[PDB]
DNA sequence: AGGACCC
DNA sequence: CTGGGTCCT
């Protein structure tokens, strides 16, 4: 029937686990750097015209007296994200991650059981926790609206464990499907929950300002309905079905004029342990084989280091980029599957390496990824 | 092995 | 010159 999900988001995950390793940083301007790159910052910055994959320059010539940190190695927040998802589990047992910040987790049963519990005395009672999304009156008599107060609720106390717990702050939204949820959830930044109540539904989806905002719609599929005169939700919802399956498929068609509606009946799946864990660098130069070699190296060596834990994998590529993505992958023969090792490692990822580039051609790689997945 | 998508 | 991820085709 009728689900109650929820969307939690993290705020400025990086700098808010960066400032948590030392307070210098909090209350001061704080970006968090990767190459020439500042990923993200803390609000204390924000305001102060620094955005989000800012080049670093222009982040300076915005805010000079920011403090940078260096958050290439995704170590430290990828151990913070596992424990968010965690504490998560033990409210409900299926959350959905998306990115490291991010996860759904479907209320429904925890909801239902809160109620069984209530009496026909204290059903009256039951307030909001958090905003209501458009300041829509709340109706204790429509059950689809207790269920949702149920759920934010809950959110709060998520929100509240997270903090307690690991002293993370984030933003949760309560609505009936994953999409409502996420578009929710940041309605008020940071820090923040608010609920979507049914007939607030449409003034939510209407309340976008370009398609490619719609989560699902990304980089290409946006370009390709910009170029059919396809600009606003409305756009998209009123537009032929007929003539939007012939240049996208009748299933993005299908999925994203229902998305359209701020319909999304797709289900909250348990992400579990990882399909695949990676290592990645990127450089302006590298045209030899000794340079990739050396680099590859240590992109295994961090790898073998998180190659342990829960259990072992049973491929391996290698990814380069051009002047896009180029793959190879193959197999990991038995016996090098027990935990040298890198040895034979960087022999395979080597001929790998040599099958996609002309190692006595001119080359310019600007990036190295080494990946293991089909995990066992 | 590449396509799209996500953060 | 971001550092990771997911599923589908
Ligand atoms: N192409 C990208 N689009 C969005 N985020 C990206 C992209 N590439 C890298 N990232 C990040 C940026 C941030 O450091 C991190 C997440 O950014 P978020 O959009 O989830 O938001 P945030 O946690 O940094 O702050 P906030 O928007 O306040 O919640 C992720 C690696
Ligand atoms: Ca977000
Ligand atoms: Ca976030
Ligand atoms: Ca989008």
């Amino acid at each position: 029937s009728s689900r109650v999900i929820v969307h939690v988001d993290l705020d400025c995950f990086y700098a808010q686990v960066e400032m948590i390793s030392n307070p210098e940083l909090k209350d001061k301007p704080l970006g968090v750097q990767q190459k020439y790159l500042v990923v993200t910052c803390n609000y204390e910055a924000r305001k102060l015209g620094v955005k989000k994959l800012m080049n670093v320059r222009d982040a300076k010539e915005k805010c000079p007296q920011l403090v940078l940190v260096n958050g290439e190695d995704l170590t430290r927040y990828r151990e913070m994200s596992y424990k968010v998802t965690e504490l998560l589990e033990e409210f409900s047992p299926v959350v959905e991650r998306l990115g490291f910040d991010e996860n759904f987790v479907d209320l429904t049963e925890m909801v239902e059981k809160r109620l069984q519990q209530l009496q026909s005395d204290e059903l009256s009672a039951v307030t909001v926790s958090g905003h209501v999304y458009n300041n829509q009156s709340i109706n204790l008599l429509d059950v689809l609206h207790i269920r949702l107060l149920v759920g934010s609720q809950i959110a709060a106390e998520m929100r509240e464990a997270m903090y307690n717990q690991l002293g993370l702050t984030g933003c949760a939204g309560v609505a009936s499907n994953k999409l409502l949820a996420k578009l929710v959830s940041g309605v008020f930044k940071p820090n923040q929950q608010t609920v979507l109540l049914p007939e607030s539904c449409q003034h939510l989806i209407h309340s976008l300002n370009h398609i490619k905002e719609i989560p699902g719609i990304g980089y290409k599929t946006a370009k390709c309905l910009e170029a059919l005169g396809i600009n606003s939700v409305r756009d998209l919802q009123t537009f032929s079905p007929k003539i939007l399956e012939k240049e996208l498929g009748i299933s993005v068609a299908q999925r994203i004029q229902k998305l359209s509606f701020g319909e999304d009946n797709s289900p909250v799946i348990l992400s579990g342990p990882p399909q695949s864990f990676s290592e990645e660098d990127s450089f302006k130069k590298c045209s030899s084989e000794v340079e990739a070699k050396n680099k590859i190296e240590e992109l295994l060596a961090s790898l073998l280091n998180r190659v342990c834990q829960d259990r072992k994998p049973h491929t391996v590529r290698l990814i380069i980029r051009r002047y896009g993505r180029e793959s190879r992958q193959c197999p990991i023969p038995s016996h090098v599957i027990q935990k040298d090792v890198m040895t034979p490692m960087v022999d395979i990822l080597m001929k790998l390496f040599r099958n996609m580039v002309n190692v006595k051609m001119p080359f310019h790689l600007t990036l190295l990824s080494v990946c293991f997945c089909n995990l066992k």
